[PDB]
């Protein structure tokens, strides 16, 4: 039944995930596996019971667009091993190497993302940090949804990690999240808005607000709704129905935002109306 | 926690998968899904508790080379829904359409298969019917291991299209449990022999009884002088090693995977 991977089965190799909360390594375990070690310097029960529950959230997922949970580790460190995806990550493509994606693909990458999210939700999971850097293009045509694990084990734990990954990701925070209004700003629609920003990523190939150099104002304005994405950049050939759906996903007023089933539906349809 | 898919979420469409053991349909459930319905005309407890346990075997698996278990169904029929793989199936490629695979790939397809099997085993699962028709090439470059589910729900419920991959000690039903890791290896051997030759073994003997008789008496084995010219000597050697009539002389998968991972990084120059 259970997924705990014993000490020394996983062969931790080349390093790649650099952050402060955990560290991602390419590894080997019945073949190529990614492994993220939480570098929490060994628990410390029952922090340990709280990590097991977060794994519980993970294995609730079995979908071809959610990243595949493979097993976890308590022995040398804490960790999570997931499949290894050969190929980069939407962010890297759009913003590091500046891949020119054909439009048919872009819509495709939107769908899959939408596909997966619809799933994450259907099973009561809120991602809490969708963004192009957690969307991985595997073998360049499949989408795997990324860094949604844990969270419960981040707002109750000590480190500079709820000051980093609340930071490197603000561009995708819907307003009602930016200004920490209360306890739970996060919600399906929180997730949608982010989906909206990746949409705006795909369709423009830039990150929003590339001309404002102080990252405080971005925060101030976005949450006060003085600032929003410049929807006059969806590249010429961006289908009107999409640009429309994007703008729909990005509503400052979280209640005017579509949930994902409807979002997926309007993408599955605008697709079958193009190649002619 | 649980995977039971309620009635009428799955949209069963175009038909494809033939036979008893199950009939397979392309479907839709959070996107494209394959579904196999057991057409057992509704249980009949507690046959039903015995199908749930077979699913239990399935969800023990989470690997990028084992086919992805997605959820099961008790409502309209019994069923299992798995991911939908776009593209064919090793058997179809090699023997129906006759794909010319570049050798670097062939070895790759061997590895992945070996990759997945090593996994199936590590977690105490015996496949009991590896064969090119349960190896699916998804998007043509990834390998998903196939029809290993159930089995406990097949020998207790009311062997042919797959004999070519049966190690001898299995063919002649010697006793109760002929099946074992090495049983599986021999089959892996035959897919190897498939990849490396592009034919099914014994293509010149037209009575399917003798195949059975001889193979199990060890009078007949695969014609290893067919591994196409450029088949690396180290592989042809490993194949022959995987195919030993004496099940104890067969390598387990870790070693098998190891000798494939190595003969790979020694070729492109
Ligand atoms: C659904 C996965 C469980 S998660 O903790 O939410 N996510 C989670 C957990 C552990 C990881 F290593 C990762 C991850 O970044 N994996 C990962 C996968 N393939 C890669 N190819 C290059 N770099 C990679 C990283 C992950 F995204
Ligand atoms: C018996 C338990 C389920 S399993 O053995 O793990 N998997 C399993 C079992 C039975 C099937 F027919 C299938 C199956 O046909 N899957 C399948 C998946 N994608 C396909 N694209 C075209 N044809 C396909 C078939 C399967 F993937």
């Amino acid at each position: 039944d259970d997924w705990e991977i014993p000490d020394g089965q996983i062969t931790v190799g080349q390093r790649i995930g650099s952050g402060s909360f955990g560290t991602v390594y390419k590894g080997k375990w019945h073949g190529d596996v990614a492994v993220k070690m939480l570098n929490v310097t060994a628990p410390t029960p029952q922090q340990l019971q709280a990590f097991k529950n977060e794994v519980g959230v993970l294995r609730k997922t079995r979908h071809v667009n959610i990243l595949l949970f493979m097993g976890y580790s308590t022995k040398p460190q804490l960790a999570i091993v997931t499949q290894w995806c050969e190929g980069s990550s939407l962010y890297h493509h759009l913003h590091i190497i500046e891949t020119k994606f054909e439009m048919i693909k872009l819509i495709d990458i939107a769908r899959q993302t939408a596909q997966g999210m619809d799933y994450l939700h259907a099973k009561s999971i809120i991602h809490r940090d969708l963004k192009s850097n957690n969307i991985f293009l595997h073998e360049d045509l499949t989408v795997k949804i990324g860094d949604f694990g844990l969270a419960t084990v981040k707002s109750r734990w000590s480190g500079s990690h709820q000051f980093e990954q609340l930071s490197g990701s603000i561009l995708w925070m819907a307003p009602e999240v930016i200004r920490m209004q209360d306890k739970n700003p996060y919600s399906f629609q929180s997730d949608v808005y982010a989906f909206g920003i990746v949409l705006y990523e795909l369709m423009t190939g830039q990150l929003p607000y590339s001309n404002i150099n102080n990252r405080d104002q971005i925060i101030f304005m976005v949450g006060r709704g003085y600032l929003s994405p410049d929807l006059s950049k969806v590249r010429s050939n961006c289908p009107k129905a999409m640009k429309r759906l994007m703008a729909e996903c990005l509503k400052k007023k979280r209640d005017e935002r579509p949930l994902f089933p409807q979002i997926l539906a309007s993408i599955e349809l605008l697709a079958r109306s193009l190649p002619k």
